[PDB]
């Protein structure tokens, strides 16, 4: 992928990595930016926000013409959304067979296709990260920045560690680096931050959706489509400053991940 | 040649509780357990040998992937009540299919031929995603038990395990014995799945003496032989052999 810069929104489920990865494509069109959300979690649900209901897989279209990319239309695969956010989203591979890779490697594939990528400026990456695997870590191949999702927890933690070792396994070969991690709401950071130390990582913005901001309306729509009030707007500042944080560029890192033992004695 | 059975389910669920306690029950009942922890964290058999034991990609980083002067003592270690086990470890972080590293456990294991003696094999496999790599130990399994919760991603991923369990019983001898842990009744009732029991260890128990230690070695209590009464009613009941049942996977829409 050229001509547009990539991120690749890490994380580990169960920790609101979808809702910290739509807001932030919603936060880049607000700024004027032409967005393209790319839904790699197998659970198709990081673009529900930006269009308001479950768009179709691209796996589960191309299983309707026998694997042909031929009589598909760039509108069975890819839907416009919430301020003309452009979404699509790759799913899950098939139960039980198949690789990740495929499912990620095939979406791309069709976004250049139908040349689905000379009018975007952004492209957000939103992939899971319970897993670091190569067929789950392709999206690191064509990301610029990978911005990982964590919590105060030890699961988040664990997983960050994972997500750095593979982002700098794959920053031998490939452009992408560590743009830094993203607590997933304001809570404790404690835990957080003597990992940051430790492994030389740092810590990037802190939205405030514990506070107010009912789950029924943070998984329906986007926080820059919600009625204003005080925890919407400080919660849109959020996400507008790393979003421009990301555009105009980071000043680089060199972070480190501890071995899978020694982070258990870090924490518990 | 052996009963086998696949613990699968989400992370953070204490599947690994269930799949440490289970082992130990049927060591309690007198059979030869091999738990093969498949979790990237490897941090299965931790409650059993009360030790982060080595893996086995971390016995092949320092050996230079060479299983020529590999032995029994350096990834397979004692446990409790006698409970033989080996972390298969993650896969290294950024490449690598994780059915390699379910396929280098495996081969090591038939190299030294530590399966001629074993009864029962419990595997804990990672359930976050059910991809083919990951759905491995689902071929050798004679059947798979569910862990899952009354959240949502607990059900979502027992609904896509259903449906890795169906895929890759056409061409295996995988069943589904059932799930265990009010929403979750309704989507069996849907799936024409299988509640099987609920250990009630969340409450009075410390989440910090549940990653301890199993229940088996803990201290004796009110609440502890309890809870093993639950997990050894649960051995038991598998190796009995539980009414097969073909339960039908939902659409991701649907669930
Ligand atoms: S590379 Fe990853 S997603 Fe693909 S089969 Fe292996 S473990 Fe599964
Ligand atoms: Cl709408």
């Amino acid at each position: 992928i050229t001509g547009a810069k990539v991120f690749a929104v890490y994380g580990k489920g169960g920790i609101g990595k979808s809702t910290t990865s739509s807001n932030l494509s919603a936060a880049f069109s607000i700024l004027g930016k032409r967005v393209l959300q790319i839904g790699c979690d197998p659970k198709h649900d990081s673009t529900f926000t930006l269009t308001g209901s479950l768009v179709p897989t691209v796996i589960d279209v191309l299983k309707d013409v026998d694997f042909h990319p031929e009589e598909l239309r760039p509108e069975d695969f890819v839907f416009e959304g919430f301020n003309g956010v452009m979404c699509v989203e790759a799913g899950g591979p098939p139960a039980g067979t198949g690789c990740g890779g495929y499912v990620v490697g095939q979406t791309v594939k069709l976004l250049k296709q139908h040349h689905l990528l000379d009018d975007t400026d952004v492209v957000i990456f939103d992939v899971l990260g319970d897993v670091v695997c190569g067929g789950f870590a392709a999206p690191l191949q064509h990301a610029d920045q990978a911005v990982v999702v964590t919590a105060n927890d030890f699961d988040s933690i664990y997983a960050m560690n994972r997500i750095i070792a593979a982002v700098q396994a794959k920053s031998k070969n490939y452009k992408v680096r560590l743009a830094g991690c993203v607590a997933n709401r304001s809570r404790a950071t404690d835990e957080v931050d003597r990992f940051c130390k430790e492994t030389n990582f740092r810590r990037l913005a802190h939205m405030p959706d514990l506070d107010a901001i009912r789950r029924s309306r943070l998984k329906k729509k986007t926080l820059f489509e919600m009625d204003e009030d005080q925890d919407v707007l400080a919660a849109r500042a959020e996400y507008i400053r790393l979003a421009e944080s990301l555009w105009r560029g980071l000043d680089p890192i060199d972070p480190h991940s501890l071995p899978d033992r020694e982070i258990f004695e870090l924490l518990g």
